[PDB]
DNA sequence: AAAAAAAAAAAAAAAAAAAAAAAAAAAAAAAAAAAAAAAAAAAAAAAAAAAAAAAAAAAAAAAAAAAAAAAAAAAAAAAAAAAAAAAAAAAAAAAAAAAAAAAAAAAAAAAAAAAAAA
């Protein structure tokens, strides 16, 4: 659905996500440092959003 | 009894394979850190709810950037020819369960033999 771009991850950079159903959440980028094809979830998107 | 094929003699042509010994790399299979994910507790920011409020869409109307018309000119994209990449359709296959034929153990009983008694 959405692919943002990141130059290099940093210390206190806070990641901001926002769904089509008018619901938003803010997450810390340090929990996305090295996934390795890892299907880590971010939100419990309710319904079709 | 006729036909056909194997095998063996001896000088010629031409091939193939198993291990030892050390040191390095490359596959390939395991424990074991390490982090997602999930179940089950308490816990706490958000919607609700209500009263109270004032900031931006309406409305008048000028005017100033505009989208259609006209013209000239540049040349992107579309369809027709060929030439490569990459994936389903269909057919084939090597182990693999099923069946059938030959080797080893079995005793019942007797022929021939060896041995000895009176």
């Amino acid at each position: 659905a959405i692919l943002p771009v990141t130059e290099f991850e940093e210390g206190v950079k806070v990641f901001m996500a926002t769904a089509n159903g008018t619901v938003k959440k803010t997450v810390l980028t340090e929990f996305n440092r090295l996934r390795t094809a890892g299907k880590v979830a971010i939100k419990l998107v309710d319904g079709d959003e």
